[PDB]
């Protein structure tokens, strides 16, 4: 789908002692750009970026009624403090609350989960593993360019779910908005299976164009997680997509 | 419904050599707050804050198909340069493009416009004047507290239009988003009939509450337009609603 490699983006990885790939897609021009054509097509566990298709399926099936429905904390104190409270869809996305989404997956069930991922053509369409963790330590794999293809369908309401489900998930993906741009996006952190990597996928809305992006990077410890957004935003600024 | 006057907010107006009102509504507690109970109930022309009901009606009637439909420039060079180009619903809201919305109102028509504003309980529901300018120089009036009453219905999808129309307009109202809050809002600047006033109405979404707001202020010249948001934010910061 015509692709250009820009190795100069590696400066932002090197200056932060990191390795990874950033993939950009110019929607108006139907042109992609990446610092690493090979890693752009390498498929990894999605980790919490799977909250995007999981939210879509839970909404379309009515497992989740709307973005205000409250999911009560199950009482177990977990390591991440923001998880130990009640949540709705907006806040569960914001704080990447895995237990809420594992509950969704159990209710969806393997049969409907598999049919939906085949309908979405999501990654390798493989949900081998535990129904409540296959996106963390099971068989599903998705590349950065495959994230882009999925996200473009979601942006255009072209996925095989209701228009309403897609609108709600795109609301819950809202990450940043100002007078220059809007970012809708989701992070992920894959630690259970090598290689440990961090994800950021989503898009930048401008007045007259949309730039889709998907990045992943090596993440040996959780102390580099903020580099997912930092390095992406530095690539977007280098390309004059955002000020 | 339990109102409290806080005259210490007047300092933010006087600091800026200005006069006006800010009205806040705590949705969880169902309590309102204002620096001026009398001006909070004073009805003014809505000017471009009327883009919120106008968008809702145009979408519900199919005058606007979706937020991507392009409204071509009519080739009239107007004083605000950002108006002299093609727009969609998102950019027409962002740049407050009056002529796009005047065309909406002509296509809606007098009969359907009057019926819909009655259905919304919007202000005084009076559309006396030109069908394509009554919110700028006709008979419609709305107070800051009435703006909040209307906005609360929109937030809850309770207005008598489709859920889809309400979701699209709330998307188009997106003004600011970060890791702490989301602001959905619309500015207005009424100059055709005295007194000249500026508006800012909308809400702040937090993790666990929603704060609705409506402000207007005297605006003799366009030089103070930035004070509409700046003074509201100074009040929100004083009240610890935003960091
Ligand atoms: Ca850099
Ligand atoms: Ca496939
Ligand atoms: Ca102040
Ligand atoms: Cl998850
Ligand atoms: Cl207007
Ligand atoms: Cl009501
Ligand atoms: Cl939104």
């Amino acid at each position: 789908k015509e692709w250009q490699e820009n190795k100069s983006w590696n400066a932002h990885f090197t200056e932060h002692k990191s390795q990874g790939v950033v993939v950009l897609w110019n929607e108006n021009k139907q042109q992609g750009f990446t610092n690493n054509l090979k890693r752009a097509n390498q498929a990894f566990l999605p980790a919490s970026t799977f909250k995007i298709p999981n939210s879509l399926i839970a909404l379309d099936l009515g497992v989740v009624k709307d973005e205000h429905q409250v999911f009560k904390w199950d009482g177990q104190t977990r390591d991440i403090a923001t998880w130990n409270r009640d949540h709705n869809l907006i806040t569960a996305m914001k704080y990447s609350v895995v237990p809420v989404y594992q509950e969704f997956a159990r209710q969806i069930g393997e049969a409907r989960m598999s049919k939906m991922l085949h309908a979405f053509d999501y990654g390798n369409e493989d949900i081998s593993g535990n129904v409540d963790s296959f996106w963390l330590d099971g068989g599903i794999r998705i590349s950065a360019t495959e994230q882009i293809s999925f996200l473009r369908k979601l942006y255009h309401n072209k996925l095989h779910v209701s228009e309403r489900s897609q609108r709600i998930v795109k609301q819950a993906m809202l990450t940043e908005a100002n007078g220059d741009y809007i970012i809708r996006a989701k992070t992920g952190y894959s630690t259970r299976i090598e290689p440990k990597i961090g994800w950021w996928v989503g898009w930048v809305e401008l007045d007259d164009n949309v730039w889709f992006f998907a990045m992943n990077m090596d993440m040996p410890t959780s102390d580099g997680l903020g580099l997912r957004q930092a390095i992406t935003k530095e690539v977007l600024k280098q390309e004059k997509i955002i000020p």
